Formats: structure tokens, C-alpha cells, sequence
């Protein structure tokens, strides 16, 4: 608007469950105390997303945002961490993200 930015924010639970010999299908990127902003809500997002594959058929897309895996919060969280989290729970990872459009 006139006096600042407008955004429109999604938040995006999900299940992801694989195969043993697959991946989730994605690549995770580190941004960079943290204090977390509309523009930049989270240290860690979704560099890409393989089209048809597990994250991709859940929903998760192409620059979300990771907020928290399998209960932990993972705003504040290093990259890895956060890759770490990911691999504790093998074939299933439950994960909120937020995706963000900026005007
Ligand atoms: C994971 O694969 C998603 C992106 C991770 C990534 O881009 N890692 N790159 C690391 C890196 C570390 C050191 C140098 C350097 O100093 O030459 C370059 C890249």
C-alpha cells in the first residue's frame, strides 16, 4: 500500500512419506540472533522442489519457507541442523512451511 508492502503468507502443513530408495524430492538452502520478517521468514527454504516427486505431491513448492520438522521449530535453526532433523526420521518427515508473496 501507500504507506508499505503488502504480502499475501500461506502456511502449509504435511506429511511427506517415501520410499527407501527415493528422496523427499527437494533441495534445502540456508539463508544465512535471527529475528524473523514477513520478507524472510525462516533461515532455511526450498531452493527447488522436483516436479511429480513426494514434496511436490504434498504441496510444498519452490522458495517456501521451512517454520518447523517432525514438532521442532527450525526458524532460528542452522542448515545442518535442520538437514539433520530431516534425516532422524527416515522415510516420513512432517513439515509446516510458509510461502510468501511480496507486491
Ligand atoms: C544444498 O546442496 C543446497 C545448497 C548448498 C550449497 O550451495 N553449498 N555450497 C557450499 C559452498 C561452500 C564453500 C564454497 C567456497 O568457499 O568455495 C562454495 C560453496
Amino acid at each position: 500500500g501507500p504507506l508499505g508492502s503488502d504480502y499475501i503468507i500461506k502456511e502449509k502443513t504435511v506429511l511427506l512419506q517415501k520410499k527407501d530408495s527415493e528422496g523427499f524430492g527437494f533441495v534445502l538452502r540456508g539463508a544465512k540472533e535471527f529475528t524473523p520478517t514477513p520478507a524472510f521468514p525462516a533461515l532455511q527454504y526450498l531452493e527447488s522442489v522436483d516436479e511429480g516427486g513426494v514434496a511436490w505431491r504434498a504441496g510444498l513448492r519452490m522458495g517456501d519457507f521451512l517454520i518447523e520438522v517432525n514438532g521442532q521449530n527450525v526458524v532460528k535453526v542452522g542448515h545442518r541442523q535442520v538437514v539433520n532433523m530431516i534425516r532422524q526420521g527416515g522415510n516420513t518427515l512432517m513439515v509446516k512451511v510458509v510461502m510468501v508473496t511480496r507486491h
